[PDB]
C-alpha cells in the first residue's frame, strides 16, 4: 500500500486492490485519500454542464469497478439515492460538497428526515453503501464548482431516487457525459 503520486499510479494501485473477489474498504479509502489532487492529472475528465452535474468515466477496472469523475457546477446536486448494493467511495478533487444521509424509508408515505449532514472538503474520501443508508450530494457554493472522484464496485447502470416528502422511489438510469476523455451524446 504505497502513496499514489499521480492519478495513473492510483488507478494501478486500485487494480491491484480489486484483484481478488472481495474488497478491503478501508485500504481503498486510505489510498484514495492519499492521492493528492492535481488538476493537471484529471483536467481531461472535468467536463461541466450548465444545468447539472456530469458523470465522466475514467477507468472500468477490469470489470470490477467504475472509476468516474463527477463535475458539479454551482448549486448542482443529486437526488436522494441508493447505490444498488455496491460499494461507493467518494473523493473530493476540488471544492466542497455537502452530503446528507437518510435512512431507508418505511412503506408508509412520509417525509424523509435527515440522519446527518456534513461537508466533504478537498481530498477527503467518504464511503457509503445501502446498509449505512441513503444520501444526497450537493455543491451549495454560489461561486466555486466542485469535482469529485467516484468508485463503485460492483459497477451499476441504475439506482433509485427517493422523493423526500413520500419516501416513494423511482429507478433511474445513469448516463455518462464522457468516456475516457471523449464526450458521448
Ligand atoms: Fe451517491
Amino acid at each position: 500500500l504505497l502513496k499514489p503520486r499521480t492519478l495513473a499510479d492510483l488507478i494501478r494501485i486500485l487494480h491491484e486492490l480489486f484483484a481478488g473477489d472481495e474488497v478491503n474498504v478501508e485500504e481503498v479509502q486510505a489510498v484514495l485519500e492519499a492521492y493528492e489532487s492535481n488538476p493537471a492529472d484529471w483536467a481531461l475528465y472535468a467536463k461541466f454542464d450548465q444545468y447539472r452535474y456530469t458523470r465522466n468515466l475514467v477507468d472500468q477496472g477490469n470489470g470490477k469497478f467504475n472509476l468516474m469523475i463527477l463535475c458539479w457546477g454551482e448549486g448542482h446536486g443529486s437526488s436522494i439515492h441508493d447505490h444498488t448494493d455496491s460499494h461507493c467511495f467518494l473523493k473530493l478533487l476540488q471544492g466542497n460538497l455537502k452530503e446528507t444521509l437518510f435512512d431507508w424509508p418505511d412503506k408508509k408515505s412520509n417525509e424523509m428526515i435527515k440522519k446527518s449532514e456534513r461537508t466533504l472538503r478537498e481530498n477527503q474520501c467518504a464511503y457509503i453503501n445501502d446498509s449505512i443508508g441513503l444520501h444526497r450530494v450537493e455543491n451549495v457554493s454560489h461561486t466555486e464548482p466542485a469535482v469529485s472522484l467516484h468508485l463503485y464496485s460492483p459497477p451499476f447502470d441504475t439506482c433509485h431516487a427517493f422523493d423526500q416528502r413520500t419516501g416513494h422511489k423511482n429507478k433511474v438510469t445513469m448516463t455518462f457525459h464522457s468516456k475516457f476523455g471523449i464526450r458521448t451524446p
